[PDB]
C-alpha cells in the first residue's frame, strides 16, 4: 500500500528546491515544486491527507504566514523546516510555531536528510497525531 511518498515543497530557489528533493530523491518519492506559498496551500487544499511530507524553508518572509494557511485549512502533514539555528538567543524565535508540533527541523548546508528525516517526519507525525496546528 505504501507504494509512493507524496512530498511538496515550497521554495522560491531552484537551487534549494533540487537540494530538498535531491535528498528526496527516492524513486518512490512524488516531489511538488511550488514556486509561491499560496500555491502550496492549492496543492495541499486538496491533497492534505496524500501528501506524505511538506518541505518548508524559514528563509522566506512571509513563510510563517503560509504555514499557518496549512493549519487554517485544517492540512497537517509531517513537514520538515530548513533555516533552523540552535540559538538560544530570543532574538530569534526559530520554535516549532513555523508549523505544527510534528514538524522537523533541517539544517541549511545538511540538505541530504530529508529522506531520513521525511521518514522521521512520517513517524513523529502519526504519534503526534492529531498533531496540534497553532499555526
Amino acid at each position: 500500500m505504501l507504494s509512493q511518498i507524496a512530498i511538496c515543497i515550497w521554495v522560491e530557489s531552484t537551487a534549494i528546491l533540487q537540494d530538498c528533493q535531491r535528498a528526496l530523491s527516492a524513486d518512490r518519492y512524488q516531489l511538488q515544486v511550488c514556486e509561491s506559498g499560496e500555491m502550496l496551500l492549492e496543492y495541499a487544499q486538496t491533497h492534505r491527507d496524500q501528501i506524505d511530507c511538506l518541505i518548508l524553508v524559514a528563509a522566506n518572509p512571509s513563510f510563517r504566514a503560509v504555514v499557518q494557511q496549512l493549519c487554517f485549512e485544517g492540512v497537517v502533514v509531517p513537514a520538515i523546516v530548513v533555516g533552523d539555528r540552535d540559538s538560544e538567543d530570543p532574538d530569534e524565535p526559530a520554535k516549532e510555531q513555523l508549523y505544527h508540533s510534528a514538524e522537523l527541523h533541517l539544517g541549511i548546508h545538511q540538505l541530504e536528510q530529508l529522506p531520513y528525516q521525511v521518514d522521521a517526519a512520517l513517524a513523529e507525525f502519526l504519534r503526534l497525531a492529531p498533531v496540534e496546528t497553532m499555526a
